[PDB]
């Protein structure tokens, strides 16, 4: 069933996790390197590309940074597998690992550094689909034998569609993304979409709230731009981010126990191989 916003403060989330008795969790990060990032910073990033490097941190650097300051404790060994998708080497079919032999980033400081080192070497492309990043996460979970994971996807939310959809019919990219979300729910995996840039966010909100075929609500949408836009203190910004990102985690974690997913091998999860980073 659909999971609502049941907590009005970070403290309530923490207590809910306390009651549920969470003992162990790990993070997975996926980063959208599709071409739409060049134009979804029109209003929110002064007509620059969301991936543009300079003296000001771009929204991806900001999200990675805030994620590291607020969610780091939810990765138990501070080793974070990072993947990119949607550049010219992966299109809508594959992901690549941040490092050549699948070596994990040691801390989000290194996630941020490696991001900076990689992104100007990429050809931003497409089409845009979340199926490969989610399928990657599924393989990480299956290979750990059903250890609980949270996949954090940082993206601009522009999954490929036709503007004159006729009407409510999904693109292949949307349909494959939905199928991946539905299949993911046979595994102990939480997904958090951190939306950067201008939106629009209709489809992310649909992933969040309305996929009847899945076994539990396994997908939360965080509007990162709207949180950072609020004329409000920086510590209150990060607290509001943490709250939004963790909002569904206590019920999702509980669902993995009640649906007998936690610690169990599914047996029907194809092994996705990440491509090497297309870099020097
Ligand atoms: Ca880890
Ligand atoms: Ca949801
Ligand atoms: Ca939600
Ligand atoms: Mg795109």
């Amino acid at each position: 069933s659909k999971i609502s916003d049941n907590y009005s403060s970070l403290l309530q989330v923490s207590e809910a996790l306390g009651r549920a008795g969470l003992e162990s969790s790990n993070l997975i990060v996926g980063i959208d390197f599709t071409k739409s990032n060049e134009w979804t910073g029109a209003k929110s990033f002064n007509r620059k590309s969301l991936h543009h490097l300079s003296n000001t941190p771009n929204p991806y650097e900001q999200a990675i940074t805030i994620i590291g300051r607020t969610l780091a404790a939810f990765d138990e060994d501070n080793l974070i597998p990072c993947y990119g998708f949607g550049d010219a080497s992966t299109h809508d079919q594959d992901v690549f690992s941040f490092y050549p032999e699948g070596r994990f980033c040691n801390g989000f400081e290194e996630v941020l550094a490696r991001y900076r080192e990689i992104v100007p070497q990429l050809k931003l492309a497409g089409p845009t689909s979340f199926a490969p990043i989610i399928e990657m996460a599924m393989t990480v979970v299956e290979q750990s034998s059903g250890q609980y994971h949270v996949l954090v996807i940082i993206a601009d939310g522009q999954v490929t569609r036709s503007v004159d959809t006729e009407h409510g019919r999904l693109s292949p990219q949307e349909q494959k993304t939905v199928d991946a979300i539905v299949k993911a729910s046979t595994l102990p995996l939480s997904i958090v979409l951190v939306g950067v840039g201008d939106g629009p966010w209709d489809m992310m909100q649909e992933f969040d709230d309305n996929i009847p075929a899945r076994a539990f609500d396994n997908f939360q949408f965080v509007n990162f731009t709207e949180i950072m836009s609020k004329n409000k203190d920086q510590s209150r910004k990060e607290t509001e981010f943490a709250l939004s990102a963790l909002m569904e985690i206590p019920p999702q974690y509980k669902a993995t126990i009640e649906l007998n997913l936690l610690g169990v091998r599914n047996g029907n999860i194809p092994q996705r191989i990440p491509l090497p980073p297309p870099v020097q």
